[PDB]
């Protein structure tokens, strides 16, 4: 099966337009059998958003304690399905934006396998 | 010198479509049997940008070794070349096969774009 790394890279890493979510979400095979509402893409190298896992440790949403937020804001995208939205023809909101971002990592290498939020 | 994306363009992109004689023509129009008859090509119909997009998809091993590769998450249209038995330079011919399937690119410079086809999957 894919492991949590390969997919936390699939829906969240592009290190790198009004259309740019339904282009990407499509891309990224989040829009494949149902419209995933929510999402966000990271915008730097994947070496700086690995690196979050040495940064400020914090508590995760479910309440385990694995989760780290940057130190520094980092370039984002947030994707929202519209309103007026329906599967197949899946319609997202692209947001840009400088944020936090808190994910959780596991593993060996120790890597983000989860986007918990961006604050 | 033609760059190496621009290589890439002419060697592997075919956006705006493929019949039994689509390879025939193709692979002569796009200057790829000019020296040789190359011996296998691929044509992939889908956007440039969907195409540039895999730089940033999945990460795997190229062929030769380098880490560079990237194979697209979703399936693409595709038309493989390869040449047939019969054919001699410069009357390269070749038969013609349409697919779907994820690709594999190399990728390199800034911008980061495909500058090489690595394989189909
Ligand atoms: C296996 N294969 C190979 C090729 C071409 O052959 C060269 C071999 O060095 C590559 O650089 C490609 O230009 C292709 O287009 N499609 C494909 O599936």
């Amino acid at each position: 099966k894919e492991t949590a790394a390969a997919k936390f890279e699939r829906q969240h890493m592009d290190s790198s337009s009004s259309n740019y979510c339904n282009q990407m979400m499509k891309s990224r095979n989040l829009t494949k059998d149902r419209c995933k509402p929510v999402n966000t893409f990271v915008h730097e190298s994947l070496a700086d958003v690995q690196a979050v896992c040495s940064q400020k440790n914090v508590a995760c949403k479910n309440g385990q304690t694995n989760c780290y937020q940057s130190y520094s804001t980092m370039s984002i995208t947030d994707c929202r399905e519209t309103g007026s939205s329906k599967y197949p023809n899946c319609a997202y909101k692209t947001t840009q934006a400088n944020k936090h971002i808190i994910v959780a990592c596991e593993g060996n290498p120790y890597v983000p396998v989860h986007f918990d939020a961006s604050v």
